[PDB]
């Protein structure tokens, strides 16, 4: 069986004064703090009681900082907590001196309990409570003044009842170090009347104009305009900052032609800055790979002319001409966490605009975890929130399961939102989905058809145009086509 | 005497009213349809005339879009 509660005379029990604390013998007295001394040593018991008065646990000290927990302390233990059965107002304090600091310099007077498990337990004892708090008009959160302490509050007023928390706010770091020779009237300023917070993200609207003004500047409508097929701009708009653009396909490297291809024109004929984490390839490989592309040729796919421009100073030429405007900035790798701060530094510190992200599907370091299926998700949001929450443009590659359904992807077949990978955070989060098909082997085995898979901002979707693949420059050209 | 009747009667189209007798409190309205931005019009244009026509104070919880967005 369970510590039996420590009977009052067997150990032989005191309601001493704790002159170490300030905290009077009187007081001690009615909290139900007494101090025992069992085989030897004298230990500090602390006497949990239900709101119904009977000892259900106990919470002893020794001198050195051990402890030992008596009778069954339950996930809702208040110390204190019998004390009060109403009132206008109830302090809560981490720990067990704490409250008798506060009954003190009240006299005793009006209610103060102490968390059970307090520290890390304010969240489940707090809850546990919802009841027993709601009997008070006003709940006063008087926790540690420390890292894990604030954490404490707001964790707790979390599950705690309506507008009725407020926070303390004391000089030191608890309400007895402040006792200890300092700031009575300080404990005292906050226990009538003090900080009543706890709007860490509700935001009237009045208190938005600024934000708004300075949006409408800023963040553009026709938000930069995808390129090589007004089409996906006819129908999306654009893509506008905070969105979260995916971009997806089959075999499509089509696909990571169309992303280049966009970032390309975004860094030089637009101001725009674009940040690459090309995660596939190295870094001087899609640099090369952008150089040949904005000077239409198949530079890397090409011994001979890699030759030519190294000595004929083309090289050197070309790469001043596209990049000296440091307007493009490559994650270079060899985490989730670790990538997505990487990309956030991009947008914050070098600030692009456009972050390319290619492709999604490797997510990559933190391995004891199931499902892709669900942690594609978690990334997914992480993702949308570094968008919105800072504006950038986020492009995001994405690369498409393989039906178990007769015509493959090269074989055209048509993709839908159900087609999608993930479990449902991409089909959900991504703000515009742009598809690209290619019947690699047909009619026009060049040809490349562009779905707008869907698109918030105007929910004009659908069938969007076309491009051809130009094997020889290495772009996808816009293209004549129809019924 | 407590609970009632007409509360807050949606927008736009006189038959919801009809049909709902309104949004009274404490209920729990759900909106619902296919790819409907048209959905997230309908919400708003309440939102909208549930503020301003009427007394009520509005809270929007826009998870979708930035808080700026919704404001514009």
């Amino acid at each position: 069986m369970t510590y039996n509660v420590w009977n009052f005379g067997e150990s032989n029990g005191r309601y001493s004064a704790l002159t170490a604390r300030g905290i009077s013998k009187e007081t001690c007295q009615k909290a139900g703090y007494w101090i025992a001394k069992v085989d030897g040593v004298m230990y500090q018991v602390a006497d949990y009681r239900d709101q119904n008065g009977n000892i259900v646990s106990q919470k002893v000290r020794d001198k050195d900082k051990n402890f030992k927990t008596t009778g069954s302390h339950k996930s809702d233990a208040l110390f204190g907590k019998h004390l009060w059965n109403g009132g206008k107002k109830i302090v809560v304090t981490e720990g067990e001196i704490d409250m008798l600091t506060v009954m003190e310099l009240q006299d005793c007077k009006y209610p103060v309990v102490s968390l059970g498990h307090g520290a890390s337990a304010a969240k489940k004892t707090c809850a546990a409570n919802y009841e027993y708090f709601d009997q008070f008009e006003q709940i006063i959160l008087m926790f540690d003044m420390d890292e894990a302490g604030r954490k404490a509050v707001e964790e707790a007023a979390q599950v705690l009842p309506a507008g009725k928390v407020r926070v303390a706010v004391l000089p030191c770091k608890d309400a007895n170090e402040c006792h200890l020779n300092g700031h009575d009237r300080e404990i005292m300023e906050q226990v009538w009347n003090a900080g009543p917070w706890i709007p860490d993200g509700v935001v009237s609207a009045l208190s938005l104009r600024e934000r708004i003004r300075e949006h409408l500047s800023s963040e553009e409508s026709v938000g930069l305009l995808f390129s090589g097929c007004t089409g996906i701009n006819d129908k999306t708009l654009g893509a506008r900052g905070g969105e979260v653009i995916m971009v997806t396909s089959g075999s499509g490297m089509v696909m990571s032609t169309f992303v280049r291809q966009q970032a390309l024109q975004w860094g030089t004929a637009m101001g725009k800055k674009v940040g690459l984490a090309m995660l596939e390839e190295s870094v001087e490989e899609t640099a090369e790979d952008l150089i040949g592309l904005h000077n239409r040729v198949r530079l890397r796919q090409s011994d001979s002319l890699k030759r030519e421009i190294i000595e004929n100073g083309k090289f050197d030429q070309w790469f001043d001409e596209l990049f000296g405007n440091d307007t493009f900035h490559l994650y270079d790798s060899f985490e989730t966490d670790r990538l997505l701060a990487k990309l956030a530094y991009m947008r914050s510190g070098l600030g692009c605009d456009v972050i390319i992200l290619d492709h999604i599907s490797i997510v990559v370091s933190a391995s004891g975890e199931s499902d892709e299926r669900k942690m594609i998700d978690n990334l997914m949001t992480k993702l949308k929130g570094f968008a919105k929450s800072t504006g950038v443009v986020l492009v995001v590659i994405c690369h498409l399961k393989n039906p178990d359904k007769g015509k493959a992807h090269e074989e055209g077949r048509p993709v839908s939102i159900t087609d999608l990978r993930g479990s449902g955070a991409l089909r959900q989060l991504s703000d515009t989905i742009i598809a690209l098909e290619r019947n690699q082997q047909g009619d026009m085995p060049n040809l490349v058809l562009v779905r707008i898979l869907k698109c918030r901002f105007t929910g004009d979707t659908g069938i969007a145009g076309y491009m051809e693949y130009n094997k020889e420059t290495g772009w996808l050209e816009p293209s004549s086509y129809s019924g």
